[PDB]
């Protein structure tokens, strides 16, 4: 029932990304930026409770992804600064949100799932 | 605890592939392949119980991925016959093996998740 | 010997994108983003000159993909509003950058070729 | 006028992969395969006329990337034991094809541009 879930994978180890910091906005109508929200994945590259269903109103969303540091800690260089994800959310309804992230050094590939 | 699993998304629909078919199949001593399971996917793009540890010793293994008709029937003629995927596992000790797969007409990302 | 090349492809109809718009923006010293070029793909998925040498320095680059548009057009309705690709700069000995695109209405890939 | 192309790349190191074994095969009336090409590539992570235009009929092929042995020249552990891509080729016509495969020790992604 979470409204917006990440699922991180390492595509060098085999295994999910664990504490990947990253950090959901809100774009505002002038095409600024408004934080609500900041985590941290956890050893199955999941965060819980990340935001609430009040927290997500229809509109422009945007997760930044720290992966440079990830891969800095894991004794990589990267070639990304970071990953950013940026979706129009609810332009038909509700619903549930999952961003699929799968992580190598010099490349990420992202997908959605969109589910009620 | 099961010994084998899949997720399949689908990066058109953005959701998971739900019906694609499969064939898991064991490398043999004279290097033939034997069938040891089929299944389905469901609509969370998973397969349930797809074979037990004691039909999953260490070996070579093989699972086929029908991606041809998914998209055949969902109207969309792709380029691909099938998807296969070929790895050595060593099961022993409850290490566990993922296969995440994201298909596209033209394109399939395939990555695995491997238990410690 | 363009210092900075796209390769984009679309992987519903295997064959390069054309006609996306893109972006190219340095970072300035306030933090903020100063557009230095912009181009839309040909029919092979790509932008020859997009920038010069001179006008490429070392330092952190975003180059923002119009990809909503490239799917609305194609008729398909997609996930992201833009695909955002953000990375440091460096070649002191005439090294270039291709940034590699794989599309898909709800997912994408984005690899980099850094030569030497 | 390579009817048949592949472009190999490295997720981890952000170069072409190089130095790539592979085999081509067609498949026969009977669902058998012949094998009618192999090659290495180059550092461009290419091969220069793999196959003629007279061996390259319509039908089912094969290409067989020795991904394996790519990954413990390079010193990593990979997964995956082969990568294979099987796919139908231009039975209308004419048509050339490009076979663009990305790799990672635990990934990889495969895909195919076809172009008249």
């Amino acid at each position: 029932r979470c409204p917006l879930m990440v699922k991180i994978l390492d595509a060098v180890k085999g295994t999910p990304a664990g504490s990947v910091a990253l950090k959901v906005s809100q774009k505002t109508a002038d095409g600024g930026w408004t934080q609500i929200a900041t985590g941290v994945t956890d050893a199955t590259g999941e965060i819980h409770n990340l935001i609430t269903e009040q927290q997500f109103p229809a509109g422009v969303y945007r997760v930044e992804f720290d992966t440079k540091a990830y891969w800095t800690n894991q004794g990589s260089t990267p070639f990304h600064e970071v990953a950013e994800v940026v979706f129009d959310a609810h332009p038909e309804g509700h619903g549930h949100y999952t961003l699929a992230l799968l992580l190598s050094p010099f490349s990420y590939t992202t997908t959605a799932v969109v589910s009620s």
